[PDB]
């Protein structure tokens, strides 16, 4: 009788309407003086550490953020970067992140 589920609202395309993009730019802006422009790579990876709680696990968070070894990410690029950081403080399981995806650490399945 407890734990119900009369609500339907999946998530993927990050669909929205100035409801999340506003808070997404207010952060990337705290460091980026320009309205949009692009933030550096070592600069964003410096504060990005604020969710995984201890254990520096930003190695996979950034590996997915950057996509051209440019060590930089325009504002549009940061829009997805933070989307991955919230997944930790949100409690969302890890769907993907690396090319592989089966048992790179559990060979013996028995
Ligand atoms: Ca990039």
């Amino acid at each position: 009788g407890s734990l119900q589920d009369n609500s339907s609202y999946p998530d993927e395309p990050w669909r929205i309407t100035e409801e999340q993009r506003e808070y997404y730019v207010n952060q990337f802006r705290s460091l980026q003086p320009d309205p949009s422009s692009f933030i550096s790579g070592s600069v964003a990876k410096n504060f990005f550490t604020k969710s995984k709680l201890s254990i520096p696990e930003l190695s996979y968070i950034w590996e997915l953020s950057d996509a051209d070894c440019d060590g930089a990410l325009t504002l549009p690029e940061f829009c997805a970067a933070f989307h991955l950081i919230v997944a930790r403080k949100n409690g969302y399981p890890l769907p993907e992140g690396l090319p592989p995806t089966l048992q790179p650490e559990f060979i013996v399945t028995d």
